[PDB]
């Protein structure tokens, strides 16, 4: 409890490609790099020699493998994968010193799924059975972990945004954050769904009906890059960001993520860009708190050229790696809540730092949840 030195720094990544943890599958152990994803619930790994893959799960080499004689087809907004289900023994070398029998989808065919030049070979879905494929009876990895061991039912993520971070499995490490943790309820256990009750650009309320902020949900997703905002909120959001930053100008396609914008080295105008604060539902009736992110988070370097990493959505708000890089995030599954604290490692400047602040008084927070 509170100290987990062995798990500190167990995440690696490359800008834009996601954060991955080393895992082993089967006996003898086959080592793989696995994308950490709080936005999905399948443990799926490459199982065949796709060209983009450094390595892949070779089921034939494992004595502990058990076929479930069952297929799964998984389409996404763009790209898909399909696979064959089974179970085998899984470990996390730089995680808890346990071994569990987990479901694994062996990916036999995929499209627009693996990334050319990336260093991961599979994906660890850390969300709940409700959104598992093909259905809620396929038990996600973290459930199997907690069912079969003494590992406490919670994990936490410090994503530092070439890149690194920590996934503390079964606890919290106090060195990873400064100040206090503030908790927001998990509304329903499927995605890590939360409720945003208020949005400020540079301390300026959007004055939108709060239901709009959560239309049709808001979730915390380490497998998404952007802060994704519902269409109507996004319009409001950029309009207010465009205005707060009207001190300089950029093409209209830039705000739509259809082009990059570039400045010279040692000289990006951070300060003409506003802070963004999301107030989240608190643990107590009529009590909220707010998280504050910097343009450092929503203006992401591409290779000085940057992409605007706030985008519109038809699936609701997504607090991707943009938000998460500001914070140490606690997925407290045992108490159905998400904790936020200022990350000890977040990227800032000398004028502004990311922040988690409370308590604030906010009424009718229940009306902010879409049904
Ligand atoms: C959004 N999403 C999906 O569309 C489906 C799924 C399974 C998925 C599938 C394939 C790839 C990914 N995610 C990524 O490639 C990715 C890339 C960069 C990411 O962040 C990088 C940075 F940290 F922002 F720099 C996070 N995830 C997610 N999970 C999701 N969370
Ligand atoms: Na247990
Ligand atoms: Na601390």
């Amino acid at each position: 409890r509170g100290s987990f030195v062995e798990m500190v720094d167990n995440l690696r990544g490359k800008s834009g490609q996601g954060y991955y943890v080393e895992m082993t599958v089967g006996s003898p152990p086959q080592t793989l790099n696995i994308l950490v994803d709080t936005g999905s619930s399948n443990f799926a790994v490459g199982a065949a020699p796709h060209p983009f893959l450094h390595r892949y799960y070779q089921r034939q080499l494992s004595s502990t493998y058990r076929d479930l004689r069952k297929g799964v087809y998984v389409p996404y907004t763009q790209g898909k994968w399909e696979g064959e289900l089974g179970t085998d023994l899984v470990s996390i070398p730089h995680g808890p010193n346990v071994t569990v029998r987990a479901n694994i989808a062996a990916i036999t065919e995929s499209d627009k799924f693996f990334i050319n030049g990336s260093n991961w070979e599979g994906i660890l879905g850390l969300a709940y059975a409700e959104i598992a494929r093909p259905d809620d009876s396929l038990e996600p990895f973290f459930d199997s972990l907690v069912k079969q061991t003494h590992v406490p039912n919670l994990f936490s993520l410090q994503l530092c945004g070439s890149v690194g971070g920590s996934m503390i499995i079964g606890g919290i490490d106090h060195s990873l954050y400064t100040g206090s943790l503030w908790y927001t309820p998990i509304r329903r256990e499927w995605y890590y769904e939360v409720i945003i009750v208020r949005v400020e650009i540079n301390g300026q309320d959007l004055k939108m009906d709060c239901k709009e902020y959560n239309y049709d949900k808001s979730i915390v997703d380490s497998g998404t890059t952007n802060l994704r905002l519902p269409k109507k909120v996004f319009e409001a959001a950029v309009a207010s960001i465009k205005a707060a930053s009207s001190t300089e100008k950029f093409p209209d396609g830039f705000w739509l993520g259809e082009q990059l914008v570039c400045w010279q080295a040692g000289t990006t105008p951070w300060n003409i860009f506003p802070v963004i604060s999301l107030y989240l539902m608190g643990e107590v009736t009529n009590q909220s708190f707010r998280i504050t992110i910097l343009p450092q988070q929503y203006l992401r370097p591409v290779e000085d050229c940057y992409k605007f990493a706030i985008s519109q959505s038809s699936t609701g708000t997504v607090m991707g790696a943009v938000i998460m890089e500001g914070f140490y995030v606690v997925f407290d599954r045992a108490r159905k809540r998400i904790g936020f604290a200022v990350s000890a490692c977040h990227v800032h400047d000398e004028f502004r730092t990311a922040a988690v602040e409370g308590p604030f008084v906010t009424l009718d927070m229940e009306d902010c949840g879409y049904n």
